[PDB]
């Protein structure tokens, strides 16, 4: 099967269409802007744009679309989905009291913070007085998807999960779906479903099969996960870039108040994982990294440094351990660079160690292996460091992009994440 994959992030959206059975690919991409008076117009033109840098030939042959977008980017819609303010974006925070939340959602649900998709719709709630019933909330995903497909209100249950959805009785609650909210909330699908064929109009104007399926989306850290193709409980992908960031395939859902650790459904399985303010940003504070290159290939992950560290960049860890006073250890320092790196290398590697053993500790699967990404994914030495730590097998993830994650999410949807 021919699938596209769109991946709108933090930065910038990809488009990537692959032919499965001939393992072949063409990928395009375009940047946004720093700034903009009209986001959704942003989006939604790139939309177009990725589109159109699309060879002909294969647009022809694309028979099935996802998208995946940032979590906790929403936009109030009338219901023809044209947004009746401006978007509030997945970094951005709302002033409100969480409290009048947990009526609607139960204790400690992932919806319940200040930058929750939940918590927008709380925020434009109060900020417009009464949200009238036809209007719609969309995730950039959703709104996105429904410019394909024109079916309103629809969303997935990646994304539906911080405006309050529980993935685990698959549904909102009674309370949630009953309040003046209610009517304002998306059907939500599994992502990787039909949710419709393409509309007519948009299949004419890019050449697409008009019998092509635009299908249920997701989000851009989940995409990113199914880039590796990881499908068996306890396989994990690590993430060691700015932030240490873990992901490990579960067979049971697992959380934790404290360390915000929460978990996504996956088709019959459970995504959890969770982020650590230790990352590669503290190495950036040392050495650039040329000299990250350099150093790292004088040092034995054999021998012990004798140091250890805990590399925070600043005060405060999140994860594995909650820690609002922890203060970054890095003494004492030794002469050499090497051992110094050694040592920072050293730190992490015990974040990332961890982090998976709380993970597990609180009932997840065990650690089966781990496919690596991000910046520090290349280093060998950091890898055997890890390795030695954790006793699993460690690889570089086969591939690592979200949108070709959504391209494999479309093609296939999450039928791999069964026994
Ligand atoms: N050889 C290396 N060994 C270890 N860390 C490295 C190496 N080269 C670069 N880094 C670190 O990689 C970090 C950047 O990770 P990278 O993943 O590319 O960016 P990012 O901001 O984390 N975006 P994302 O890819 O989404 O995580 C920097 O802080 C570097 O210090």
């Amino acid at each position: 099967v021919v699938a596209l994959g769109l991946d709108f992030g933090t930065s910038g959206a990809r488009a990537i269409a692959c032919d499965f059975d001939s393992d072949r690919s063409v990928s395009v991409s375009v940047t946004f802007p720093k700034t903009s008076q009209n986001w959704p117009q942003v989006w939604r033109e790139a939309l177009w744009q990725l589109l159109t840098q699309i060879p002909a030939d294969w647009r022809s042959r694309i028979e099935r679309i996802a998208i995946d977008g940032t979590s906790g980017t929403v936009l109030l819609c009338d219901r023809e989905g044209q947004p009746q303010t401006e978007p509030l974006l997945y970094n951005q925070a709302c002033p409100i009291d969480l409290a009048d939340l947990a009526d609607w959602v139960p204790a400690d649900h992932a919806a319940l913070s200040s930058t929750s998709s939940l918590a927008k719709l709380w925020f434009w709630q109060q900020q417009f007085g009464a949200l009238p019933p036809d209007w719609q909330i969309l995730a950039q995903a959703d709104w996105l998807s429904l410019q394909l497909h024109g079916c309103s209100q629809q969303s997935d249950y990646h994304n539906a999960l911080k405006l309050g959805y529980s993935p685990d009785r698959e549904r909102f609650s009674k309370n949630l779906l009953d309040s003046e909210l209610g009517a304002l909330l998306p059907v939500v699908h599994e992502p990787g479903v039909a949710i419709g064929p393409i509309l007519p109009a948009i299949a004419q104007e890019f050449g697409l099969s008009p019998d092509c399926q635009i299908c249920a989306g997701t989000t851009d850290s989940i995409a990113a996960f199914l880039a590796s193709g990881a499908h068996q409980p306890g396989e994990a992908v690590t993430s060691l870039g700015s932030t240490i960031v873990l992901k490990l395939l579960s067979q049971v859902a697992v959380s934790d108040r404290l360390t915000g650790v929460y978990s996504h459904k996956l088709g019959g399985y459970w995504l959890t994982g969770g982020a650590s303010n230790c990352g590669g940003a503290t190495l950036r504070q040392f050495f650039p990294d040329t000299e990250l290159e350099s150093l790292s290939c004088q040092i034995d992950p054999t021998k012990k440094s004798g140091l250890d560290y805990y590399p925070l960049p600043s005060r405060g860890e999140r994860f594995p351990i909650a820690d609002p006073d922890r203060l970054p250890q890095l003494e004492p320092r030794p002469e050499n660079p090497v051992q110094f790196l050694q040592g920072l290398l050293e730190g992490l590697t015990q974040v990332e160690t961890l982090g998976y053993q709380r993970l597990q500790d609180l009932g997840a699967t065990p650690l089966k292996r781990i496919w690596t990404a991000g910046g520090g994914a290349k280093n060998a030495v950091w890898q055997q460091l890890r390795q030695q730590a954790i006793g699993v097998p460690i690889a570089i993830a086969p591939n690592t992009e979200a949108a070709f994650g959504t391209a494999r999410l479309a093609a296939f949807g999450l039928a791999a994440f069964h026994s």
